[PDB]
DNA sequence: TCGAATCCTGGATC
DNA sequence: TCCAGGATTCGA
């Protein structure tokens, strides 16, 4: 043990050595200082007793650039529950058995929601243990746990213990829960003296943040063609980085042919990017220079793109090959999980954010796309085959490109990432890098821990999984879930305001609507505006206008008119449903508990009942067969799980793995006795939601909603003030206002993120508070509101798309759109009401809203007040200029989430179910799809619209038919060459065949087995015609031949084509033109020609066929 | 004997 | 985590 003690002392002094090297002095004598808290880590530290105790370090910074550490001791503790009344005796045993390890043992009561009648006000006692250091927590936990399990299964001193809680919350999270310390607050701290603990006080007085120094860097390398770079053979060729708006470029002068000299590269006036240049004799000097410059400038935040996965290891290895050990110089080291970390400097990252939080569509996560979308400029791109060629022949081009990764990533990080992470971190205890790396579901739980602590409620355990659970009829389940909602495109076609369409609508629906018109607007005034009608003079005039319009619609229900395109959606519908229904993760009970609760008496109104749908997939075998298989596995002993030990009885093996053995043996049996692979069943259930259970969760959600709207209000105010400051042009005031604007906007984005996270936690596996019921009841209710909405609209008009959060709709031009009301209250001189929204809002107010909410009046009397509430509230959008949907090639199948939309300006408002870039798709489709949508806006009637957009396809088709005769072949290659790359060794497949594989075998044949050796072969192929009839996995030809010497080409082509008599080899002879013309067909048929036949227009492109089902349906309908 | 279903592989650094 | 594309497997 002493060897571990001295090892952890060694690492402690090593960290303090680094901190002194990076200027983080300690506090050493009594005094007070004010500082901003940037980071914290746990550490073991000595005290006056020379014992070793667990502690936490806090790192503070000051406006003057000074920095300091402080450290605080704190003792872990965890709770245990004895059998009734045994507390003293068991505590006497614990104190006897673990004297010298237990720091203290104590009795305390707690609130515990599962306790019978607990709402009457009962409580239970728990013992609290505590220890001098986190190791003894482990040692005691490991010894107590099995007695806990034994006593659980069976139901002496350990036999008395019954339950145990709260033994796995991280120690440094524990400390921030208990002592209310969060980072990016300002603090004042008093060191009273080494005899005494420090004391820390919040200073919310100070709002303005300091500026940390930030460093961003990237490296570029040699590598062999068609391969990933090799840490053992390749050499770093240059490294480039930004510090706080300044750029430096270090060149490995051995390779780069010329002495680079300084230059400037600005993407835009907002991005200056001046750059300074250094030349170093060789890679060892470049790495020395960089390790010197970092240790000089002492950066505090490092930032990099994907840097954990590629960029760090390549530096670490080459430094080690020169003996310049990374970890001693900078400090960065690989953690247990595989992330590079350091004690004094935080490794921020982008791609974790681009994934988790940035709302960007899949496959557009490439840096260059993110630069286009959020930064809005054209980065430069160059084919990684050429790197060495430029280095030999044209260095300035390689510099010019290679700086443009740094100048992009630094500004992206500063502008978008930095105020988001340091906003979100203000409300969570975890460290910044945990908050970035950790999955968002865990943040919701950590946040809920704070409230559960302040409410004095003891945590539940993590949810235990069951093995091979059974239905009552003994079907072993394989899957179980709530019935999810659905997405469906109802119709396909092209819709635009300019193009009249035919409508049919039921007149009786209008004779219902016109009865309620005043009531409708009254509601919009009374509930939504909170401006009583008595504050308006002309309320009657617009009501009679509306009634005249409704009458004019009623007179002629079937008509042709221009369309109005509206989008209807509900903001944050699921939180609103939670707030409305008082759903909580512990509100459910079985009726067996209301049998106990004294509040169960005649005419009580605490029971709310609601319904949800459940789905299961399970095997047909029943209780006998499963129990017989279990007895089979008991009667015959297993082999050892692997042949490194003796045979095992069933009690001597991993139970969870035995669950897989049982599953496999059932799957092997079933086909003898039964004749179905899966049975899938759906069912509907209802559950009593206790309406006056403790409320802290809903109170949290409501608080977050209200704070969200507060910060939106302040952001609007500060944006106006910023416009005023920028008009004035006073640089200090401009700075102050812009700082406030960023701080408020980041805070509102952070709360938006948390709010959206509050739903996604409840379904998570293993999480502390969990119930699929609450996940189901919300989701099923989220369908009724949408279905009843269409149950209205489909009588008025036509819905085009139905989606999880809203619908897309089209209404006759004659419909009442919006109005303004002449207020008397000059506080708000005019109000505008959108009638199509207000007409919907009252429906959901009437049907859905809760009228049996309850709230506590008095803790000593438990008098309760009944109430009603609602917050479900539709929002309207647009109206939009145009919308387009595709159609499926196959009959009888429905698209999802795939369409385009255009705003009244004519610019794209949306384009979804597609993307403008992919690494796995050939160029021709990408160009074609882009050009067709931009053409669809042209023309003025449907026959003109299709007559115009046909002109792109009838271009490309003749490009192919004319063999691209006039096109340069370099363009031809770029137009038709696929792309792929292999992430595995060829040995790891054994045998299988696909086009992605065959090219690698052929490249090996061409270059030798050098290509085989490892993962990361990059390959480019085209599909040949000549070997007729074989599957397409055969005919793939790698491009690299066509660069090679003629006779070598002839020799290998005659082989792979199986033609000893071909006498031409120019690519035009070889290409299987028919394949490409077909696959372009398989795109055009999904956009232009099927929809037109589905929208009463004759085929606009005769050179491509319809499928036979449509051809017959056309003939039979004609 | 043909059609429907199943499973496989990649994207994200260079 | 999600979809396209291709081939094999399974059923009438
Ligand atoms: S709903 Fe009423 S009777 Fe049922 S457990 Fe809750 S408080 Fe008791
Ligand atoms: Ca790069
Ligand atoms: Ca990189």
């Amino acid at each position: 043990s002493s060897v571990s003690a001295l090892k952890r002392l060694e690492r402690s002094q090593w960290t303090d050595k680094m901190d002194l090297r990076f200027g983080f002095e300690r506090l050493k004598e009594p005094g007070e200082k004010t500082g901003w808290l940037i980071n914290m880590h746990p550490t073991e530290i000595l005290d006056e007793d020379k014992r070793l105790g667990s502690a936490v370090d806090y790192y503070f910074i000051q406006d003057d650039g000074s920095r300091f550490k402080v450290a605080l001791p704190y003792k872990p503790y965890f709770y245990i529950a004895t059998r009734k009344g045994c507390e003293r005796e068991v505590s006497s045993f614990l104190s006897k058995k673990f004297q010298g390890k237990i720091a203290k043992v104590e009795t305390v009561p707690k609130e515990d929601l599962d306790l019978p009648n607990h709402l009457v006000g009962l409580k239970r006692n728990y013992i609290r243990l505590s220890f001098h250091t986190v190791e003894d927590l482990v040692k005691v936990r490991k010894e107590i746990s099995p007695a806990v399990k034994k006593n659980r299964e069976q139901d002496d001193q350990l036999d008395n213990i019954v339950d145990m809680r709260e033994y796995d919350v991280p120690y440094h999270i524990r400390l921030s829960i208990d002592l209310k310390i969060h980072v990016a607050h300002w603090y004042n701290v008093r060191y009273r003296g080494n005899a005494f603990p420090v004391e820390i006080t919040r200073r919310d007085d100070l709002v303005e943040r300091p500026d940390p120094v930030v460093l961003a860097f990237d490296i570029e390398t040699t590598k062999l063609p068609l391969k990933f770079p090799d840490a053992e053979t390749d050499q770093i060729m240059m490294i480039s980085y930004m510090i706080d708006g300044q750029g430096y470029l270090i060149t490995n002068r051995e390779i780069v042919s010329e002495d680079i000299e300084d230059f400037e590269f600005t993407p835009k006036p907002e991005y200056e990017g001046p750059f300074c240049v250094f030349n170093e004799p060789d890679e060892a000097h470049l790495i020395q220079r960089w390790f010197e410059h970092v240790q000089e400038t002492k950066p505090t935040i490092m930032v990099t793109y994907n840097g954990d996965f590629f960029d760090w290891p390549f530096v670490e290895a080459r430094a080690a090959v020169h003996g310049l050990s990374m970890q001693q110089e900078i400090g960065f080291q690989k953690d247990s999980q595989g992330e590079y970390k350091a004690p004094q400097c935080i490794h921020m990252d982008c791609l974790r954010w681009v994934k988790r939080d940035s709302y960007l569509p899949v496959g557009s996560h490439n840096l260059k796309a993110a630069a286009k979308a959020k930064l809005g400029y054209d980065p430069v791109e160059l084919d990684p085959e050429d790197m060495c060629r430029m280095a030999t022949e044209q260095p300035q081009t390689l510099a010019t490109y290679s700086v443009s990764d740094a100048v992009a990533t630094y500004y992206l990080y500063m502008k978008y990432v930095h105020p988001f992470i340091f906003a979100l971190c203000t409300i969570i205890p975890m460290e910044p890098d945990e908050v970035l790396r950790k999955g968002s579901g865990t943040l919701c739980e950590a946040l809920l821990m704070v409230q559960a602590f302040h409410a004095n409620i003891i945590f539940p355990n993590k949810q235990e999984q069951e093995f091979n659970k059974l239905t009552d009829d003994g079907h072993v389940l394989d899957s179980e879930t709530y019935v999810g909602g659905h997405v469906e495109a109802l119709e396909s076609g092209v819709f635009r305001s300019d193009i009249p369409c035919r409508f049919r609508m039921n007149p009786a629906a209008f004779d219902f609507l016109l009865q309620r018109v005043e009531k409708t607007l009254r509601h919009a005034l009374e509930e939504e505006e909170k401006v009583p009608v008595e504050q308006v003079t002309n309320f009657e005039e617009v009501c009679d206008e509306i009634k005249s319009k409704l009458a004019s619609l009623k007179d002629v229900p079937s008509r042709i008119e221009c369309p109005l395109i509206y989008h209807l959606d509900v903001g944050a519908m699921y939180p609103n449903i939670i707030l409305t229904n008082r759903l909580q993760p512990s509100a459910m009970v079985d009726e067996a508990t209301c049998a106990a609760c004294d509040f169960n008496k005649p005419g009580a109104n605490c029971q709310r009942k609601m319904a949800w749908q459940w789905r299961g997939e399970f095997m047909p075998a029943s209780r006998s067969e499963y129990h017989r298989i279990q007895h089979q596995l008991e009667s015959e002993k297993f082999p050892p799980l692997f042949p490194e030990g003796p045979a095992r009885a069933f009690h001597e093996l991993s139970r969870e793995e035995q669950a897989k053995y049982e599953k496999r043996r059932l799957a092997d049996y079933c086909r003898k006795a039964y004749k179905k692979i899966h049975i899938t069943k759906v069912e509907e259930r209802l559950t009593t939601i206790c309406q006056r259970e403790n409320s802290f969760y809903v109170d949290t959600v409501r608080a977050f909603r209200d704070r969200r709207y507060e910060f939106k209000g302040l952001h609007k105010v500060w944006k106006k003030k910023l416009s005023a400051a920028v008009e004035v042009g006073d640089a200090a005031e401009v700075k102050r206002c812009k700082n406030m604007e960023v701080l408020y906007d980041s805070l509102q984005l952070a709360h938006k993120c948390i709010l959206n996270s509050f739903y996604g936690y409840v379904m998570r596996k293993g999480a502390r508070w969990y119930s699929m019921e609450m996940a189901g009841i919300v989701c099923f209710t989220g369908a009724n509101i949408i279905t009843q909405a269409r149950e209205l609209i489909e009588q008025i008009g036509r819905p085009l798309e139905l989606d999880t959060d809203g619908i897309w709709c089209v209404l006759p031009n004659s419909f009442p759109e919006n109005f303004v009301f002449k207020t008397t209250n000059v506080k708000k001189p005019k109000v505008t009401i959108s009638y199509p929204g207000a007409m919907l809002n009252i429906m959901v107010k009437e049907g859905f809203t809760n009228d049996q909410y309850q709230e506590l009046a008095e803790p000593s009397s438990l008098t309760y007040v009944t109430r009603s509430e609602n917050s479900i509230f539709f929002e309207v959008d647009g109206p939009y200029l145009a919308m387009i949907l595709p159609a499926s090639k196959e009959e009888g199948k429905k698209l999802k989430k795939r369409y385009a939309v255009f705003n009244e300006d004519g610019s794209l408002a949306e384009l979804k179910g597609f993307e403008v870039k992919r690494r796995g798709e050939l160029q021709l489709i990408k160009i074609f799809q882009s050009s067709v949508f931009e053409a669809f806006l042209k023309g003025s009637t449907l026959e003109e619209v299709y007559g115009s957009v046909a002109k792109v396809a009838d271009y490309w088709l003749d490009v192919l038919y004319s063999k691209a005769a006039n096109m340069p072949d370099s363009e031809l290659f770029e137009l038709i060459s696929e792309n792929r790359s292999m992430s595995r060794k060829l040995e790891d497949y054994g045998e299988q065949k696909s086009t992605s594989i065959s090219t690698a075998k052929r490249l090996a044949e061409f270059l030798g087995d050098q290509m085989v050796k490892d993962a990361g072969l990059s390959c480019r192929y085209i599909i040949s015609r000549k070997p007729e009839g074989s599957p397409v996995t055969e005919r793939a030809i790698p491009l690299a031949i066509f660069q090679a010497e003629p006779t070598v080409r002839k020799h290998f082509l005659r082989k792979w084509l199986k033609s000893s008599s071909l006498q031409d080899f120019d690519i035009r002879a070889i290409l299987d033109w028919d394949y490409y013309i077909e696959r372009l067909g398989s795109a055009i048929q999904k956009i232009i020609t099927i929809p037109a036949a589905l929208q009463q227009v004759k085929n606009p492109v005769p050179r491509v066929k319809h499928p036979d089902w449509l051809h017959k349906k056309l003939l039979e309908k004609n």
